[PDB]
């Protein structure tokens, strides 16, 4: 097999080069391999300060967020409060408006709306004002055709699916998916004693952090350290050891393959390709001008469960992180690179995909 040794060479050989390449100041990485995570630090999580980046250090999740929206609204679907073939409405009725007609709360969590925007607007400050905005949305596709990837898409499904719950997002998230897989260093907000840990984001030379915006614990306000990460990515690649009934379906809800999109299939927050697969299919999706073009969907229905030969992953980015994570079922292992840059997608991907070869 693979030695201890030899995956140290590995991941040495390929993040050092990449930091250096794109002047990443400071990168966590995860190697899931034979049942258990292996831990790889470098560099510095604060220049100013001298601090490096240790298996302690927060890096923002960016959209990865978005996994955790995903397996929270699986595990309310699992527990019979919601459904996505319900429409959005049901969850809303404020929403009055006759263009949502059709729209189910799977398209939200799709962003097979009909075009819903990248980002919620900025002038959107709050309750009433977010109706405002979906109120006034004019769909340019009939629900169901065409995939947008969109913030306002997604972060709307997260904020209505707790509903039934009775509980305020970051509540029901840290309730029922964070205390339970024991993710006791994930923050939506960061306390007071825990921002010694939070690595500072650099951009083109300026230290970072990500600024508030409505709905951005569901589409991208998540922060952790690469232990929580790698125990959130193993209860994803096994969850047949996850003990509660619900958070165990959640999981398999969100890994769920509901549209075909080329060679990927859209689930709820991760994203899948049959595997085995190679490295260029997944790296060309990996670019911007593909991941926010709005492209034709072929509906898979009923969805299809989790299939194990799978390549599943997500990236995510702010303006001071970069971050991704893959992990294959079928061969247990899986990859998490977080960063406290955020450089070239395709540049992401194509790491992980040549370590994760080496195993
Ligand atoms: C998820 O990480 C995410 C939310 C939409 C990041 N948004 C942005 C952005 O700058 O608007 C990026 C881009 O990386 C350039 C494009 C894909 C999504 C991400």
């Amino acid at each position: 097999p693979v030695s201890e040794k030899q995956l140290a060479e590995v991941v040495a050989n390929t993040i050092t080069p990449l930091m250096k390449a794109q002047s990443v100041p400071g990168m966590a990485v995860a190697v899931i391999y034979q049942g258990k995570p292996h831990y790889y630090t470098f560099g510095k999580a604060d220049i100013a300060a001298n601090k490096p980046v240790t298996p302690q250090t927060l890096f923002e999740l960016g959209s990865i967020s978005k996994t955790f929206t995903g397996v929270l609204g699986g595990d309310a679907i699992a527990r019979g409060e919601i459904s996505l073939d319900d429409a959005v409405t049901r969850y809303w009725p404020q929403l009055t408006g006759k263009q949502w007609q059709g729209i189910r709360m799977l398209d939200l969590a799709t962003y097979t709306a009909g075009g819903l925007p990248l980002q919620v607007p900025d002038e959107v400050t709050d309750n009433a004002s977010l109706l405002r905005f979906y109120q006034n949305w004019q769909p340019q596709w009939k629900p169901g055709t065409t995939r947008l990837y969109a913030n306002a898409s997604i972060g709307l499904f997260g904020a209505l699916a707790v509903k039934p719950s009775g509980m305020p997002y970051e509540q029901a998230m840290t309730t029922r998916v964070l205390k339970p897989l024991k993710l006791d260093h994930t923050w939506i907000n960061v306390p007071k004693a825990e921002e010694a840990h939070y690595a500072w984001g650099y951009r083109d030379g300026k230290a970072v952090r990500v600024s508030p915006g409505m709905l951005d614990a569901q589409a991208y306000g998540v922060k952790t350290n690469v232990q929580d990460m790698a125990n959130w990515v193993m209860a994803n690649m096994a969850p047949e050891n996850v003990a509660d009934a619900s958070l165990k379906q959640g999981i398999a809800l969100a890994q769920s393959r509901y549209w075909r999109i080329g060679s990927m299939y859209q689930g709820l927050g991760w994203e899948m390709l049959n595997w085995p697969v190679e490295a260029n299919t997944v790296v060309e999706g990996s670019d911007s001008k593909v991941a926010l073009a709005p492209l034709p969907v072929a509906e898979v229905n009923p969805p299809a469960p989790p299939v194990k030969a799978s390549w599943v992953h997500k990236t995510g980015s702010t303006g001071g992180f970069g971050s991704y994570v893959a992990f294959i079922p079928e061969k247990q292992i899986g990859i998490v690179m977080l960063a406290n840059t955020s450089y070239p997608n395709p540049a992401r991907v194509e790491a992980a995909y040549h370590i994760l070869e080496a195993l």
